[PDB]
């Protein structure tokens, strides 16, 4: 209490010394006084732009609030200071914000750099999402950014940016959210494409990408989680997680990883979200989502998916490729129609996405990326330079698995290759070039920079 | 808010007892001075090395951060007192500790003792990092650990050890938990060995080995102690128990003990954990577990499993322990089609497969068990307790696959410990008693007196 | 309290300053006395004019209820006040509610200018109710205004039509429940001519409209959402799905989407809504359904009709009535209950090309419209467009089938050419395949 009236005092008297030092002792840079004005706003009115300008730095809020409440903003445009007023629209100062009596900083500002440094700031925040919007169709589509993370799938990807782009001009029935279904075998992107998605769509915010694993829904009541409990309940302060998520960032990629496994009630639920837009929580509170990405991952039909396909690469074979026709669609919707129970909620879903079980090109370039991977983090860490030739990728996809996916290819090449240069790297290994090399059917190594086998340091003795 | 001034202006002030006094009344050792000095601050400035000392005893912080942001151990050695430095560095504070502005306590050393004391607990933390590598060098006994309380089981053994030798050498992706499954008969140290691994990752830390026991989870709905009651539910507020548990310890090794008795369902849940290592409570926070390990026991090819080894040692006879392709034609069907998805056995890094014994396998077993016998007669009793081979091969006759090393420890205690125990009403003393087979060879074996030429008695119940 | 009686007094005392005052701090402007009278209704037994404009303009209800019940323009009118009386009545006060004792205000009213207008109030809610009557009258031919927003199902139109007219006319059994089961493929605007017909019948907004999905009613569903979880069961759903909405609209054009996917349970249970109705809901209310609207719906018959082709074909275009009695659906809903307490089965007929390429044409204009920059839009060939479109008939599932042909074949590419900025303006279509 006493370091904040310091602090808001300092202010007031424009003391350099005073601010900067409570400011870096941990006082609140947004004390406020009993009179309604913070450290930033006395500064602001007194012209005290040092007084800003470290408050600014320290986190001060230019926009928090007779001159009730005006904020640092209206305080500084009032005081007719330049330098004040830049410095707070350089912290995120709004030139149109209105105070409780209707007037912006533009109003209370006076003719001169003041009126043009307000109008600089707004129409740099009205410039800033064409500048976003002009960059992000250019150079960067989402289909490019996929294909580094992802192998194969070239029609789930193909469908998920067609769609994506669709929604984002708007050529879309933009009064409901845009939902996905992903189908398919075990370990093959269904999670990893959703991950990626969402982290083009919201590049590294977090709160960008909610992730609810339906596992945890199979049983009736925990739908509560959804909105949280009602008013006088155990918990109902804490109105369930997605409620909370979704009006953080109505646009974030929702991912229902494992749909199937949620309880009846539960895909309910999710059903009147899609076809209203808008979920209420336990405090009578309703945010609007209709902006916002929902994608499910299941693997339903995984068997029948798998087995078609593998079936349609032999046919191909027989001509000798891949795409599944619509026919065979309508032959896996009862299978859904099954499971779900719910002819609406198939109905509802924008697009069915089917990832296929990966061909041997895939499976060879899945194993580079693996190899790749490890030998970067070896260079990396220890400055070992790993090199492998065709016939190791061959021999490794060797162990692949079509049940597990991409999941067999990386526990191969863990057991295989990995596990000896953890057991050679205490003792033998050092920067240079290690190889992979095969002698008959097993995976050797060769000393750096020269053919050598290394002596694997056999445990125990 | 009184006692903390107190507590700083008696540091500040080079009294210890006044400081003391504070502590024990309940003052913060880490109380702040509206100057940004703390009590250890304000004692080190002034080479309050007695107050240093006595506010380190009660839990003094040196590392806490113009003086901006400094800590105590700037504070001692811009001073320059010895003994001041020497106490704060005792009591946690680092050499390489940097303040607001990055300075270090040895920028503030002058040459002498602070400047030579600052260097030695820098190379200090150096040198704890290279000892912790070198041992890590050395530290390849994990196998040795394993067989000191394992017998046999070599495959599993060397598998368990390859994988914990990589993620314990870096040479892991963080971005997945390492999982295992083991397979095989019973009694034959799938649980054992789990432990056994616990104990080496996390020495006797208990919050580092988290059991549960997947028989609890029969039932569908089971599957909330996992994570807790939703909101608005008996017991949400407690949240899960596992999540709780993993919280704790991070990287803690986890034990699913017979896994397929747990229903499909529960197993469910299972898919997030073993792929990403994340689990959300009912209260909606994540755990984020990556590095943890997860090992997991059941039998259920243990008929297959223990037909096929006894298969392929029958053709050894001929004139070891692999099985390359029978895993994926026959214990792969099994596993996947009686109790699994194909996801859930796709996130297992490896399978461990456990072999029923062989003979001298049994014959060490029994000899474990003698010499665990003995070493309690002696530690206890002062009794020494000598046997035979022959007395190994009575003790083995009674095995029974079915049960594993429990047949034999059954038969152990059944057919000498009861005789050590009536014995041991006033015919036992602290000498050499020797375990000894009658003229009745394979038939019937008794204890012997300290003194060889002596048998026991009979025990005389029924006085 | 305090600002109730403060707010009381300043109306019996005629203070405009004080009135306005407490109005501005949030004081109720419908206090009540604890003796029975409001503000507004001591001020207009008193005259206070200015008063209850104030009151009334703050949000004052007249109506609200020896003097004992009176409303605020009973005192009013006792007053003998006209524009007291006539600004109560701008605010919606009744001059001819009764207060507790039966007494109207014009009962209270004396001769003069209150007359003149309680009256005039009364014809206007007496002209009020004859417009909505008239408007309703109006709304027939109901056939046509089914087709004002359905294509084709002109059998299934004409027969609710004169279902409805025969029961408004009495010449149906009005003591019975009202049913009907609708018979056909999915996606052949059941739903839609469920949804039109609530749409129309009830006066907006389709508040009377009641669908839900069977398929999601089982043996651990039932009474938890067709009667709701009743107090004392797991769950306290009172209503559930079907009961919940009930209770505001008896008259409820109610849909169950598929019978073939309802579980016998709900089945039976759905025996209460013939014979008298009053379903027992989860708070143990009943309605009496002998006024309701029942459309059951399947797709178990959806052969019947389709594979025929007959009923659609020579239906007076260039088979009869129940061809064959209920073939499939007795063997599998006993219709010794179920289908035997239907007044009415309903067939839908496989959607025409005449009926498709009008859904195609409509949807294309949708889209039309539906753009931003609408300049671009020319739809030149739309005819065209919409033949190629029909290609991929609604033989599936429905028109959604056809929905699903024009996003594919026109949304894409136009999302497409958006992107490669090929879209300035006056843009024509593509005729592809
Ligand atoms: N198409 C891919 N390209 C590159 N890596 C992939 C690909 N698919 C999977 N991976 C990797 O292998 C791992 C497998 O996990 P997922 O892809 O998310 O499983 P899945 O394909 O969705 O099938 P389920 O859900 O287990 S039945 C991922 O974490 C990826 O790192
Ligand atoms: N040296 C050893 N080698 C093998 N097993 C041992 C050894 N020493 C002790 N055990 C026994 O191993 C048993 C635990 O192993 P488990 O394989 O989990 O048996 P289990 O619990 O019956 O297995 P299942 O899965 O339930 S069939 C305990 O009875 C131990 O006493
Ligand atoms: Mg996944
Ligand atoms: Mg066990």
């Amino acid at each position: 209490s006493n370091k904040d009236a310091a602090l808001l005092e300092a202010a007031r008297a424009n003391n350099m010394q005073e601010v900067s030092r409570l400011l870096s002792e941990g006082a609140d840079v947004n004390a406020k006084h009993r009179l309604g004005w913070t450290a930033l706003m006395v500064a602001a009115i007194n012209r005290n732009n040092s007084v800003v300008q470290v408050l600014l730095a320290a986190g001060a809020d230019p926009n928090l609030g007779s001159f009730k409440g005006c904020t640092a903003l209206h305080y500084a445009v009032l005081a007719d200071d330049y330098r004040t007023v830049k410095e707070l629209l350089d912290g995120g100062a709004n030139p149109l914000q209105r105070n409780e009596m209707g007037h912006t900083p533009l109003d209370y500002a006076r003719e001169g750099e003041v009126m043009k440094l307000l109008r600089t700031s707004e129409a740099k925040y009205q410039e800033k999402q064409r500048k976003r919007e002009a960059e992000e169709r250019r150079r960067f589509p989402l289909e490019q950014r996929l294909k580094e993370h992802i192998i194969g799938q070239e029609s789930a990807i193909a469908t998920v940016g067609a769609a994506i782009r669709r929604k984002e001009n708007g050529w879309y029935d933009e009064e409901h959210p845009l939902v996905f279904l992903f189908l398919g075998s075990s370990g093959i992107g269904k999670t990893e494409l959703a991950k990626q998605t969402a982290k083009y769509m919201h590049k590294d915010a977090k709160k960008g990408f909610i992730r609810l694993d339906m596992s945890e829904f199979q049983e009736r009541h925990e739908v509560a989680k959804f909105i949280g409990s009602p008013p006088g309940y155990v918990g109902h302060e804490e109105g369930g997680q997605l409620t909370k998520k979704l009006k953080q960032c109505p646009n974030a990629v929702v991912l229902f990883d494992e749909v199937d496994k949620a309880h009846p009630d539960v895909l309910t639920i999710m059903l009147q979200l899609f076809d209203e837009g808008r979920l209420t929580d336990g405090k009578g509170k309703t945010i609007d989502c209709k902006d916002a990405i929902f994608i499910m991952t299941s693997n339903v039909a995984s068997d029948e998916i798998a087995q078609h396909a593998l079936q349609l690469r032999q046919e191909a074979l027989e001509m000798s490729i891949t795409i599944s026709k619509n026919f065979k669609e309508n032959v896996i919707r009862p299978i859904l129609k099954a499971h779900f129970r719910r002819d609406e909620f198939l109905g509802r879903i924008n697009e069915i996405v089917y990832f296929l079980p990966f061909c041997h090109s895939e499976l060879i370039q899945l194993v580079n990326k693996e190899l790749n991977f490890w030998a970067k983090r070896a260079k990396q860490r220890h400055n070992i330079t790993l090199l492998w030739d065709r016939e190791v990728a061959d021999v490794l996809v060797d162990g692949y698995n079509v049940h597990y996916g991409a999941r067999s290819i990386k526990h191969e090449v863990e057991r295989r290759v990995v596990n000896q240069l953890a057991a050679a790297y205490e003792q033998d290994l050092l920067p240079g070039g290690c190889t992979l090399r095969i002698t008959v059917e097993d995976s050797d190594k060769q000393l750096l920079k020269s053919p050598e086998l290394p002596s694997p340091q056999a445990e125990k003795r």
